[PDB]
């Protein structure tokens, strides 16, 4: 498209919402290509990531870890206003893995506290994609302080299976998984600090072990449970988008499956089917579609079960509806032999 | 299917066999859906996992690590009687990743010592799938104590390649890979404990390093070697099911390939072909089909070679038959002069 | 093929070049099956791998880490002369994951210093494949001392997408990624050793932690950056072959994609498309095809960004050509209240 063709397209402003929900959008595009406008404000903030009161100095797009999901259609333009408020201490930027050129946008969006910038890129490839901060010389430190999220670039005709049949979800959730590297003192207790830059050296030492102290969804142990358990009903079709900007993961729905999984996250790569556990490499997003068939509490985990049940990587779905005895029944409930 | 329709189905009782063997089955289903019956007793038992004599309190379905492979066909029902004998100390249950509902059956099968339960599920999706114990609050410790295995839900029509041509194997093996996290003392020697519970706190510390001390097939270093090597002949078609309930692996047949690999384990996902090394994420099973072309000893490994040769993840195949110099020949054997060094 | 037919095939000798470059070849085969002859000399030598002067006693096919890429077509034979010079100290051999039999050739190629051997195998399967040394009983030590590379067995009709359209690259690069395990003393300083065997017990202790001290391309931190960046132009089609003989990696082109990725490395498995980050398990090679669309500097990384930017696994591409403002533009450059 020429600059005059892009000038003539409609603009749409979107209000973002906190993960794991996703802002309003249409699965099939409503209209020709648009320039879709988003704004995120970077907040350097303390987050508490476990029930021992462990703290992280988060570097949080729109104040959440992960940052929020942006949704556009293929060949729309995503136009981001990124703001780095004067109350922050570090320079930040943004790399969209969905984008083409200038290190994903990072080369064009380096903003010191008190600056803003506006980047536009054409979303030429359909899929779910990581975005993350990447300041030269400090890249993994920002990413493993929670400065990452994902976008979804839907095909203009919505999702389809490998054979071209429509897949339409009722619900969509976004699970961002985070590896944290929290320094400990000589007694094994997690250290606290009064500014992000005070933890830097201690944290690089833990990062270089390649062994996270915590692996969590939505920024904390247990965050996607209780008030934030994800909801569905028997018969509803749910898309679960999962990202991990730095480290591999292997998502699994305990008691369910991934009926269709774009494990690579890319919708022109046909999805795998009937998955028990799928694999998303560090630096990517993936998406699984499932139709619930049984009610109950489900857990949703990274299936390194030490990562899930010792280090924090477990969420719940609460699912209403009628039990199906054909699919599963207790013929004899636990009872003396 | 209604309760009445399920009741009218034929029942078949299977006698399980120990890994890496798989109980007798038919590749193509014989007749219509069935309720296929299995029984396993859980044994908490000390096992040795290396030639030094290192000792784990295993938590073993049917007394083996891995637990045995159960084979049914798509839309059969798998009906398991699971028994937790009164000589065990812990509650156990089972989660079938092939099943739908109640945490894969875990929510409906928590048995204390002295209890049994019968779970039935419809095997709706074809593939190989992990199963493992999962007591709430203690899940990884049971699974990395060996309490996991796999099932295979064959399509009713048997296996096919991605273009629909039949793939019929002559033998099958099940390789269960287990990461173990054994505590060490102040000088670096592995510790032994009187009961499973005495090991718990020291074992969780090693688990949280995410670094196994042992990574093994069939429960111990070298278990599938020597008189326990797997075997085949030139021309024979072998399916190798591989599972890992907790941690990634990357299987490889040294001197062979995976001609067709369902790396995800799911038979409605077309298999990769011509693979050197395939990848099975923790929490899953996969399957590779190969036709042997050359005789001799092969190794089958996790191709993190430190895991294979330092931590235990290496098996052998002994293959009989004639050597094929078209496929490979030593044009000049190692030769030269005997030099000082 | 009868014995006289195999004996009558043409023999062609090919000169290797050092990674990340690849020897000249044709994408579509030229003529019928041939026996393609290569020779490699193994060098044991000390290499420096980071800006602190840390040393590895490298075990290097053809004198490089990784060893060079050999390129043949499907149903050619690859006939390698492997030479272990008398100034080396260790026995070595070679396992081609592309080959069938004898542990990939390792059982037929065990050569002490002062020996040579010639192995021929039929390249029956198309794809990129690891090769590595594997002396029984010391396999991971040789591989993590750098003794590994890859080959490419192209289909005779060249590459194609999943629909059958031809995919023809202008350029090809081979990135071999290496995990090293360098012992440290109790102050955290990397240790140095007189002879390669002197480091063996300390190095296996590091190996057993499963945590590399360094993760590098072309054998050293920074080897493919700066003035050693790989190059392309806007409009150019580039195939990037990547291998890792011992440990998983997850390549990513920062500011680009893998337009077609044979993530398994095998050309009869249809490529994934539009990839951000692909995944190559330890013990395999993979290949990504991309057409560059934007000029400027790119980084090409293992996207565990701690492995990329703390442990060494980052390369650059320098790309010439015109900026495309349709694909990306700065609507407002970084700014505070005033311009
Ligand atoms: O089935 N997840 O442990
Ligand atoms: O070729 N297996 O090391
Ligand atoms: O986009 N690589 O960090
Ligand atoms: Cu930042
Ligand atoms: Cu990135
Ligand atoms: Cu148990
Ligand atoms: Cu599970
Ligand atoms: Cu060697
Ligand atoms: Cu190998």
């Amino acid at each position: 498209a020429t600059a005059a063709e892009i000038a003539a397209l409609p603009r749409q402003k979107v209000e973002l919402v906190d993960p794991p929900f996703v802002h309003a959008h249409s699965q099939v595009a409503e209209g020709g290509p648009k320039v879709v406008e988003f704004t995120m404000v970077i907040e350097e903030k303390k987050i508490v990531i476990d029930d021992a009161g462990t703290e992280v100095h988060a570097m949080a797009f729109n104040g959440t870890v992960p940052g929020p999901l942006m949704v556009v259609h293929q060949d729309d333009y995503l136009e981001l206003t990124l703001i780095n408020p004067e109350t922050n201490t570090l320079m930040h930027n943004i790399d969209f893995h969905a984008a083409t050129g200038a290190l994903g946008g990072g080369g064009l969006t380096e903003i010191n506290p008190g600056e803003k910038t506006i980047l536009r890129f054409k979303a030429t490839k359909p899929g779910v994609f990581v975005y993350h901060c990447a300041p030269p010389g400090m890249v993994p430190w920002h990413v493993v302080s929670g400065m990452n999220g994902a976008i979804m670039v839907l095909p203009r005709e919505g999702l389809h299976d490998g054979k071209g049949k429509a897949l339409t979800y009722d619900k969509i959730y976004y699970v961002g998984e985070q590896d944290f590297y929290v320094p400990r003192d000589e007694n094994g207790k997690y250290k606290k600090y009064e500014a992000p830059g005070d933890a830097y050296e201690d944290t690089v030492k833990v990062m270089r072990t390649l062994t996270p102290t915590h692996v969590v969804f939505n920024g904390a142990v247990g965050a996607l449970t209780g008030d934030k358990a994800m909801t569905a009903a028997v018969g509803e079709k749910v898309l679960i988008v999962h990202s991990q900007a730095n480290r591999d993961t292997r998502p699994h729905l305990i008691g369910g499956h991934g009926d269709y999984v774009w494990a690579t996250g890319k919708f022109n790569t046909p999805p795998d089917v009937d998955q028990e556990t799928w694999f998303i490499p560090g630096g990517a997003a993936g998406a699984a579609f499932y139709t619930f068939q049984q009610p109950g509490i489900y857990a949703y985990v990274n299936h390194n079960l030490i990562e899930a049940f010792e280090l924090g990587a477990a969420a719940h779905f609460k699912v209403t509806g009628e039990w199906n005895d054909d699919l599963m029944t207790s013929v004899l409930a636990p009872s003396g032999t």
